[PDB]
């Protein structure tokens, strides 16, 4: 149907616009649709766009807005003080302010509808929240109603919630259109998504995104499909991967890289109130943190993330023990019975589950994909699936079958509850990947794995030289490889942290030369050079211009393949603020080839220093673009947890930067 008002290039200059005549005697019904294009990229810090209110003295709670806040958030009020009525719904980082140095226009659809008692709101062609309540309040439908304003809300003559922006257009229906409907709206967004809600991975929230350009042009991309909220483990998480093969404007359907099936793939609404958003699924294995490399040799792209048996995280992972036993130099995976005490159990060669106790074999085996077999039969578990139904989490038996897995609550024989390092290879570019295998302990018997830096691994140009970055108490521990993946060493580099949260990434400023960034705990983007492949390691030294948190964020970092005034350029990806994990940028920085130094010339503004951005993805595309995927939100801020289509992926040119 047609808009009963339409009207636009309204300019809020900090000065409401009044649109009482043209607007109020138009709507009427109990259900309506707001649709309005705007750009604020100098917002107050709480602004209203639109208001409907009572401005008459004594009535100053009878109003409806749609407002947001510097932080790029987005929400509704519909309050009616007769009625004892007042709604706030909103969400944290909804909105685009800048892209390339200008303004975004973002597209917003509010729907409230009367029949379903409903209100929801989309920003940009995302769905940022739905809310039904058991009284519904018709926006309209507020006791006085007098004012139509743009850019403030009036209240008792004053003007509340003064807006700077501008409204390019705005359009207001006497019904609640239908999601198919509002899906035809046109957009203007500055982003894509590779991983969204509702998707093939049926996860509802994704962290950790991952970039990586492959030799035959081809982008890959990986990613924690987050199914337990946004939570790090313990959860459920699986790892997914897409590819783009046009430079990054269009990405496949995702698949699993790394999948476990004792909890079932549910898209699930998690609660963000302050009483039940910590929630956290506790009986499912999971994965966390990939990293992506591609191997010249082979040909194979290989794929490690952590790896993390039932109800296990890094805050209750098995400190002390590497999960394997120590046999003539070689290591063996430990596993419990069902019933025992202690570890009596080592999975030898062929998959033999093996008796210590009495160094007798059983009839168990383990086959390649962590399943147990008994006598050559597969074993199975009954799958969980999870529901907030009872009004708190539960966690419960669904009825369906699995593969009996050594990484889940409801196997017989379970490893050690510790963190893991898993791998696996492709050899179609990410069309499919191999069943997984862990790596062995590089520290010792009695030291607990190292964690995987996500991102990329590190090709090395003129070797055949594999180096995964991974972080430890203490160290960066570097995972290196000359037989594609075959077999790995430690290279440990010393740094002047304990338990740091040290995600590093590297990029080669030239041949046999290695320079790592990584994350620290004093404010500051630390690094560390190698001069001979990842052999030995400088001290540490810190970058000035860029600041980040006390607790950090990850940061990533490429070597860009053309020279930038002359000199050769690496790029950093980091948000640059001592506050929050905002403020994005891209720096760019110029290698001085005396000494290889580094000056950081350009940063270029992602969007506003306000709004969120945490850990992302850079890649060079084939083409020379820059594609950078990342968290566009506070990943850190516990107010800003379980938000749905949160990590984008955006294009941008050199020229952009500089
Ligand atoms: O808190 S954030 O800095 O956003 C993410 C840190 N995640 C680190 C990490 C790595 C591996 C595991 Cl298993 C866990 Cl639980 C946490």
């Amino acid at each position: 149907i047609s808009p009963i008002f339409q009207g636009g290039s309204y300019q809020l200059n900090n000065k409401s616009i009044d649109i009482s005549s043209l607007l109020l005697d138009k709507l009427s019904g109990e259900s309506q649709t707001v649709v309005m294009k705007f750009k604020a990229d100098k917002p107050n810090s709480l602004q209203a766009l639109f208001g409907l209110s009572n401005s008459k003295a004594g009535f100053k709670n009878n109003y409806f807005s749609i407002f947001m806040r510097d932080s790029g958030e987005i929400g509704v009020e519909i309050r009616d003080a007769q009625k004892g009525i007042n709604y706030l719904f909103s969400r944290p980082a909804s909105l685009w302010g800048k892209h390339k140095g200008q303004a975004v226009e973002n597209t917003l659809v509010f729907v409230s509808d009367s029949k379903d008692k409903t209100y929801t709101m989309y920003v940009n062609g995302i769905e940022v929240f739905s809310e039904t309540v058991d009284t519904f309040l018709p926006i309209s439908n507020i006791n006085g109603i007098d004012k139509a304003t743009l850019g403030a809300v009036n209240r008792e003559g004053k003007e509340h919630y003064l807006a700077k922006g501008s409204i390019d257009e705005i359009s207001l229906f006497n019904k609640a259109i239908s999601d198919q409907e509002v899906s035809t709206i046109p957009l203007s967004n500055p982003f894509q998504l590779i991983f969204q809600s509702g998707d093939s991975t049926q996860a509802n929230y994704f962290r950790i995104p991952t970039l990586y350009t492959l030799s035959s042009g081809r982008v890959l991309s990986s990613i924690d499909a987050r199914y337990g909220g946004t939570h790090d483990s313990k959860s459920k998480i699986n790892i997914a991967t897409s590819y783009s093969d046009d430079n990054g404007k269009t990405w496949s359907e995702p698949i699993f890289a790394m999948k476990f099936n004792d909890y079932e793939e549910q898209l699930v609404y998690w609660p963000r109130d302050n009483k039940l958003k910590n929630s956290q699924i506790s009986g499912s294995a999971s994965f966390i943190d990939s990293s992506i490399v591609e191997d010249k040799k082979s040909g194979k792209t290989i794929l490690l993330a952590d790896v993390m048996p039932a109800g296990i995280g890094n805050n209750n992972a098995n400190k002390a023990d590497s999960g394997f036993k120590e046999i003539n130099g070689h290591y063996y995976l430990k596993l419990k019975k069902n019933g025992d005490n202690d570890f009596r159990y080592t999975v030898r060669e062929n998959g033999v589950v093996y008796n210590e106790t009495t160094n007798k074999p059983t009839n168990y085996t383990i086959n390649d994909k962590y399943e147990v077999l008994e006598g050559g039969k597969s074993l199975t578990v009954e799958q969980y699936s999870v529901d907030f139904d009872s009004g708190s989490l539960r966690e419960r038996h669904n009825g369906k079958q699995v593969p009996m897995n050594v990484f889940y609550k409801d196997s017989l024989f379970k490893v050690t509850p510790t963190n893991y390092i898993a791998m696996t290879t492709s050899q179609n570019r990410g069309e499919s990947w191999e069943q997984f295998k862990l790596l062995p302990p590089f520290l010792g018997e009695k030291h607990n794995g190292t964690y995987l830096c996500p991102g990329q691994g590190l090709a090395l140009k003129s070797s055949n030289r594999l180096i995964f970055a991974t972080y430890t108490s203490g160290e960066l521990t570097y995972l290196i490889s000359d037989d594609s993946g075959q077999t790995w060493k430690k290279s440990s580099a010393s740094i002047p942290f304990k338990n740091a949260t040290a995600e590093a990434q590297m990029v080669e400023l030239r041949d046999g030369v290695i320079r790592t960034f990584f994350r620290t705990t004093t404010g500051k983007i630390a690094y560390m050079t190698s001069r001979d492949s990842g052999e030995t390691w400088s001290k540490v030294s810190y970058i000035d211009g860029i600041q980040q948190t006390s607790y950090g964020t990850q940061v990533s970092a490429i070597k860009y393949s053309q020279l930038i005034d002359g000199k050769e350029a690496v790029i950093l990806s980091t948000p640059n603020s001592r506050s929050g994990r905002k403020g994005g940028q891209l720096v760019v920085g110029l290698v001085n080839k005396e000494d290889d130094s580094i000056d950081w010339k350009y940063h270029y503004d992602i969007d506003l220093p306000s709004y969120g951005y945490a850990y992302s993805a850079i890649t060079e595309l084939p083409n020379h673009h820059i594609g950078v995927l990342f968290e566009k939100y506070d990943s850190w801020s516990r107010n800003e947890l379980h938000l749905s289509n949160v990590v984008q992926y955006i294009d941008l040119e050199i020229n952009d930067l500089t």
